[PDB]
């Protein structure tokens, strides 16, 4: 059957490029397919749509779609350099260097290739390094035993915001918001009673929180900000500060990816510290070891604050919530549900969260999981996790008297998708993601008692001359 139609694939190869060239990644995937359906004997079909895979960071597509065009051609080096470029965003450094070193044996003068390759040699010893001194974080010594803020002194001449006393109040959030809007920094003092407060709230509540919205009180859900502390400014701008009446929950993501993470994580953080029922801060994917070595966050840490603060925020960040449940009526999670039925609120609420999210079970799921249109579940697009569809949303929904879903980690082109029949809503707070993304933001504003969501959707603002992934791991910078 000689019925491939390489004049039209050749058509969607152009329509995809060009809204590769526009940032519609997911449109040019679907290009891509109608190019691959009509001709799948073209490696570089697979390559691109590839590309655009790890664009979306569906890393998971990513690698099988750049498998298949090493298989369609055994000397295409530019499918072994994608699944090399998709392992290597993921923090898979030696499947990296296995596909580096495919991408140099095929090319064997490129200076590129040889670079890429002594660069990937240098990354996983140092990731054995790393992994030699490896332990969980729960057999450790908590930083907080070994330095007392009290202890630290504070010289004259720092003209930044001061903690007063035990207490946080609303006139150092303030002050400490307007210096780091100016990009001035915060003393190691008052770093250090932030984060050992934060540490003290978050260790004493359970892994899924029950948020109480009294009868014309109203809440405000938001998504990912991944470090776009300007955007956080913008949003408290649109819809009020953080208080004991004006209520958030920021589902996970605070951090990594933007070059400001510092600043959001000491705002969120002292807010807090402030009013403890004035911000409730889920955990996302990204608060994890895992991530920050290579996406930003911890060399953020290291540059603006010190060492020692990476394990304190590690430890702080394993203490942080799992889920969320307003009003018992809407569920609040990060990344969505499970690979198996029947999962209640009690068995989330139990779940011992205080160490890394590992590579199975049910904290790894809700923390990574994506849904799908179909129902039924599939393989994660992220390689991580799992695809559920609206039937897992439904019965997870009804077997626990819940109304309805809310969730991150996915980036949308509104700030907001409905999906799962009115019974998933995915909210994404970072507009113009990784400042090229081109996407709106949003957040949603639950008013009690009938807890209508209210959808209110906002666009970036200016920032500073700092590109992303600016204190991020070397080699993931030099892609994209
Ligand atoms: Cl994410
Ligand atoms: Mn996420
Ligand atoms: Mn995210």
């Amino acid at each position: 059957n000689e019925n491939s139609d390489v004049s039209r694939a050749e058509e969607f190869k152009s329509q995809a490029n060009e809204a590769f060239k526009g940032h519609k990644y997911s449109s040019a995937i679907d290009l891509y397919t109608k190019a691959i359906e009509l001709n799948s004997n073209n490696a570089v079909y697979w390559a691109n749509r590839a590309f655009a895979h790890t664009k979306l960071e569906e890393y998971g597509s990513a690698i099988q779609d750049a498998s298949k065009a090493i298989e369609v051609d055994s000397r295409y080096s530019k499918g072994y350099y994608r699944r090399g470029a998709a392992y290597l965003a993921m923090g898979k450094f030696k499947d990296a260097l296995k596909d580096f070193q495919q991408v140099k044996r095929l090319s064997p003068n490129d200076p590129d290739a040889t670079r890429k390759l002594k660069e990937c040699e240098k990354a996983v010893m140092k990731l054995k390094f790393e992994e030699a001194i490896s332990v969980p974080v729960s057999e450790r010594r908590s930083v907080a035993e070994s330095i007392d803020f009290h202890t630290i002194e504070v010289e004259p001449q720092y003209s930044g915001a001061r903690i007063e006393g035990e207490e946080v109040t609303l006139d150092f959030v303030k002050t400490m918001m307007e210096d780091f809007k100016n990009q001035k920094t915060l003393h190691k003092r008052y770093a250090y009673q932030i984060v050992l407060q934060t540490r003290q709230i978050l260790l004493a509540l359970p892994s899924l929180v029950d948020i109480s919205v009294p009868h014309g009180k109203h809440i405000t859900v938001c998504g990912d900000v991944h470090g776009q502390f300007y955007d956080l400014l913008n949003i408290f701008e649109l819809n009020g500060l953080p208080s004991e009446e004006n209520p958030y929950l920021f589902n996970g993501d605070f951090v990594d990816r933007g070059s400001f993470s510092v600043e959001i994580i000491l705002t969120l953080f002292a807010f807090k510290c402030m009013c403890p029922s004035s911000i409730y801060l889920a955990r996302g994917n990204h608060e994890s070891k895992s991530m920050n070595k290579i996406y930003g966050f911890e060399g953020e840490v290291r540059s603006k604050l010190s060492e020692k603060f990476v394990d304190l925020f590690a430890e702080v960040f394993c203490y942080l919530p799992l889920a969320h449940v307003i009003n018992g009526k809407v569920f609040v999670v990060h990344g969505g549900l499970f690979s198996v039925d029947g999962v209640k609120l009690s068995d989330i609420r139990a779940i011992d969260r205080f160490c890394e999210p590992p590579e199975e079970g049910l904290m790894c799921e809700l923390l990574w999981s994506d849904p799908q249109p179909l129902p039924g579940r599939g393989p994660s697009k992220r390689g991580v996790g799992l695809s559920f569809g609206g039937d897992v949303t439904k019965r997870f929904l009804q077997d626990n008297n819940l109304d309805l879903l809310v969730r991150s980690h996915e980036v949308k082109d509104e700030g907001y998708e409905v999906e799962h029949d009115g019974k998933l809503i995915t909210v994404f707070s970072a507009p113009n993601y990784c400042d090229q993304m081109g996407n709106k933001g949003a957040f949603i504003r639950f008013e009690a008692p009938d807890m209508k969501p209210n959808i209110v959707t906002f666009s970036a603002v200016p920032h500073p001359d700092v590109k992303p992934m600016a204190y991020a791991n070397n080699f993931l910078r030099m892609f994209n």
